[PDB]
């Protein structure tokens, strides 16, 4: 029963999926006399928390009660009472938490708070997948890092173009609607000039209710990005880019005018730790990198990624200097080279999709 | 009930496979009044067939009797009755078969041959099935050529060995283990010279029981190889070396002397058409071809290769200057890279295993 | 199929009112504005509010130009508080996606017709199926003004209750007294005769974790020769009807009274079983579990009065003429007369297997 | 690989079902160098061995073999040499027996008689699923008495009939025409004369592929049967009739002069332990038993049957006085009535056939 009323809490939580921008999906279960009284979830960025719909639900039947919520309950004494608080004088008697705050920083202020109201406060009930619920917005809160996502669609034998350089749809149709998905799950988009030069890529998510442009991050070493790309133009979706100390200063200025936001780096070559970490501070939790062998290869060697998705395509390119699927500088060793994990293996249209993740 | 009798014969034609060589397998089932009478499948190399073991059994109860075979009858007039009219003696009335000859010349004769005894006859029972099962011997049969299957091991990005070539530990045992298998089912097992200098491998087949060995086929141009490779010493399995004018006719003595058999090519490099070509004229109708990323490419770009199968690791190996699974030539154009369609998705402990085929 | 996931969704919050509601049928809403859903809502305690109101609440402004699915039709009738459909016109709902109408075919409609007034879409059918299994009792006792009536037995493989002499000690096994002991938990009453009383002293209550408001212990008299002893009657845990016919003793019928015994007396010599399902609709019971009596199950069946047949047979044969058959009395004379039923189900308890089957 | 080879001797065996009748199922598969050579299974009656088929069909490449066989070696030394001899003979190195001959008797005598001639003898093989494989031979070898299935159509309430005998619409044709496969798997079917003078069936299996009706087997112990009953003057199979001396003398003579072979048990009344003995002692190794709730009661009060199958309908009969399943005695307290086990709950039609076994 315990885990029971938390199962819920949970499934609740996810009815928000996707509705919450850059707030973590919650759910909440009010149980008063082994009866269900209220049930809540965060539903809406910005809008009422998980406990509140549920603490209203219920109703009188609040005080004397339980509650199970999916994430530690908000304890900022800010523009309104906190939900830790709004628990409290509610009357709710024990209190079942999932998991505390991501912010190593906030992390138990609620627990405390309730805790020294009287409030009997149990955590970590399933707290195991009210730990899946959110996995990016956690790495975030947890590392300061966004999360990142290496994706590509190569060949069978893990070519993403041929020797020409041509990559006139390697992978069919239906695997390109499934890869869009991702650019809507995602702050971000991320690709290295070497791409954008050859495709003039939109990146804008062109999936159903965008409600949320995700921005589009180049990766330039000495700026050389034409200024005919629909990232640098089309306004549609914001437009970032990295670069050293060696782009033209004019150039900078102007393209900054367009909107661009122009970032310099003080390092001779871009190094992905360093812009993963600028991410961050610009608020987003989240980038999908599908750009580039070398940008792709920079990102392996380094270890910035949570999440691999490869889709291979039913085909052999061939050809040895034809780019492969990752590039950089690679493992000599392979006592060095890490190991991944398969997370899943699934089939669209005549395509096959490989996901894996570290560890 | 037809199809029934015609599974029972594809089970006991198998009961056979890797005990006939370049030929067929098959399997025969004589049911006389709703019951099995005799059963037969062809076991060993230039002996009895199917139909023969069967209708033997089968006795007096042969007549007006039905048989199923999963093949058209022998027809041709050898040192024996050819097994048609071994059929059209023992007073058979009724036969099913699942599928024509593959040789055009032969094709349908045996049918007809007994027709004209009044023999009334079936088709197509289980037809796919009964081309699955010889699957390899039917090409070989109406191509000309032997069935040659791909086989590599990578990791998930398409790498077989780092820049320093280490590729030690890319596929896990339980793969090597899988991959034994083709070992049995194939007449060869070809490599390039590289592949005996990197690793200098046994190529042999080390399943459980392992009556028979594969011919160890190594593409060496200019007679290169280490005298000292096992592939020359251990005296295992067969080792036959195709090189061209430019070998040293001292060492073709050197290793004629161990048992290795050196067919000279008259081209300046060497076609993958033109060892084929002589592969079969040798009676090897299958062909496993291992290592050798350029290897691999050559038979690719020549179109020469009827199954491929690559084994995918979770790791990244990096490397501008990593060996892919194809290297050589390469398509220039997507609208020119030849569609194939997979066949197997199978995950093999923590690897994958890919299997596709042409058109 | 989106819209069946918000309706699936709405069916799945419903089954969260299982226990508090009593009477009153579970319902549960979901309200979706521009693909993402809003409110989320569901009937939780008896005389509260209904599912709609509360998933509509939670909706706020988004109300407005949203969909509403609800897995029964919305409130049509005015009393007290305004009528979840009223609810729905006024929140600014387009469109509603209705599961299955109202049972009450006093009402049957009443609501639909109301939304589709005042220009709101309304798609009926999205998962019925479902939404019918989710309260196949009230339904029933709605659509039918009776009860609904399960009857369970558990017998040996050659269909026996007990042996020659009466014995009958181990006749199924102890998971397949458990398994059967959940009923008592999903129907509002259980129907014994008076055998089963002076021959085995139970207290036919719950025991399985978690009960509110145990069920009501019916028991079938007729000379009313039940013994003021104990359980039913002195065992104060759950309430105990009675029926009785004229035969019974007064001075006895007052002195049960004298505890909270309930007692009801018809005017014939012969407890006709439709007249006890009737006066027990009548008192408000939704549902009988009649597991007593190998002659009461035989009354059930021949008047035709149950929804749900539910054997246990151990692997076990007791065989022998003069033992008690799962179904004793009248019985049908001719085999043109004995209704075809359907297994429903079949599950394998332990040892034994339960089969249970329903009415044509 | 050992268990390969004789689970496959143990298809070939299954070959052979419902045709080899009173001779039990055998499938001998004989190996060498690494490979199959012999493959065979008892198919007929009064016919080849299964071990004859594998052998002759291996030749010479039986000499210094193998050869697998699921029941030990036949030793009946008679009309032609027992086929332990066969073995040895052919030059047979080893032989394996996944079981012993059930037969108290020669259940030794195969397994000395080669492995005295000098060959290894290995054992017990698989032999799980070769008991299943002649489930009823085993018994019968081993008890002296016949396999006895106990069949039953009833209601869901366990009844035959209603309280006016009417049973015409019970079990389903589907059923019944279930219930009618068992008369071809058992060699005999057990009645009493009330079903008989009752429904006066035929007792023979009407599906078309029978070329060996079962014996009709009537217990009749004041010898009351109708002398015009289709049992009887069909003569469309044997009909066996166990009475007393109760029998008048004068329509004995009459039945048996229409070929109806008439057992005095020297009893008062029938005893469901004599007849089977005397049954064994005449052949029979298997008996349905169908038609008798009193006939029913017997073989359970005695505990004579070593399967029972029930056939359930969704119907409810109901009555105080309709026949139960099982009559007759009955065992009088709990603490007595035998623990069967379900075996298999598969559902026919409407219906549903349960079937429970012994201890
Ligand atoms: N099928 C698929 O999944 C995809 C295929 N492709 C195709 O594959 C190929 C991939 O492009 P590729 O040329 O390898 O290059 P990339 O798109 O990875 O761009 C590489 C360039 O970006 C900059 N860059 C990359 N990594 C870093 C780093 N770590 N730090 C600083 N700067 C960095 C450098 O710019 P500079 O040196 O100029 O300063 C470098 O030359 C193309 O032919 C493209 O068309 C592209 C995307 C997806
Ligand atoms: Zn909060
Ligand atoms: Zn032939
Ligand atoms: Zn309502
Ligand atoms: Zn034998």
């Amino acid at each position: 029963m315990e885990e029971y009323y938390m199962k819920l809490a949970l499934d609740l939580a996810k009815q928000g999926e996707g509705q919450t921008e850059s707030n973590p999906l919650v759910g909440a279960v009010v149980v008063k006399d082994g009866q269900i009284v209220g049930m809540g979830a965060h539903l809406k960025y910005g809008e009422a928390h998980a406990e509140v719909h549920a603490i209203h639900m219920a109703g009188a039947h609040a005080e004397g009660a339980d509650i199970y919520v999916t994430l530690e309950p908000c304890s900022h004494y800010g523009k309104t009472p906190p939900c830790a608080e709004l628990i409290i004088n509610s009357g709710i008697k024990r209190v079942f938490v999932a998991m505390r705050d991501p912010n190593p920083l906030v992390a138990g202020r609620g627990i405390s708070m309730m805790k020294e109201a009287g409030i009997e406060v149990r955590e970590g009930i399933l707290a195991d997948q009210a730990e899946r619920l959110n996995e990016k917005f956690l790495h975030f809160m947890r590392t300061g890092l966004p999360y990142v996502t290496l994706k590509a669609a190569a060949s069978l034998d893990g070519k993403i173009a041929t020797s020409t350089g041509d990559s006139k749809w390697i992978t069919s149709e239906a695997a390109r609607q499934d890869a869009q998905q991702y650019r809507k799950t995602h702050q971000s988009i991320l690709v290295g000039v070497g791409t954008v030069k050859a495709d003039n890529p939109s990146l804008t998510c062109r999936l159903p209710n965008v409600t949320k442009q995700p921005v589009r991050v180049i990766l330039d070493t000495v700026l050389s990005i034409p200024e005919d790309a629909k990232v640098i133009c089309d306004q549609i979706a914001p437009t970032w880019i990295f670069t050293t100390a060696r782009a033209d200063e004019e150039k900078k200025k102007r393209l900054s005018a367009f909107g661009v936001n122009i970032f310099t780096l003080e390092t001779e070559r871009i190094q992905i730790p360093d812009v993963l970490k600028i991410l961050a501070e610009e608020g987003i939790m989240s980038v999908y990198v599908e750009g580039g062998s070398a940008v792709h290869g920079s990102f392996v060697k380094e270890g910035c990624f949570q999440e691999i998705i490869f889709y291979f395509a039913p085909k052999l390119i061939g050809g040895t200097h034809a780019p492969s699927l990752i590039s950089g500088e690679g493992f000599q060793s392979m006592k060095d080279v890490p190991l991944l994990q398969f997370t899943d293996i699934t089939q669209i249209g005549r395509d096959i999709k490989l996901t894996a993740k570290p560890t």
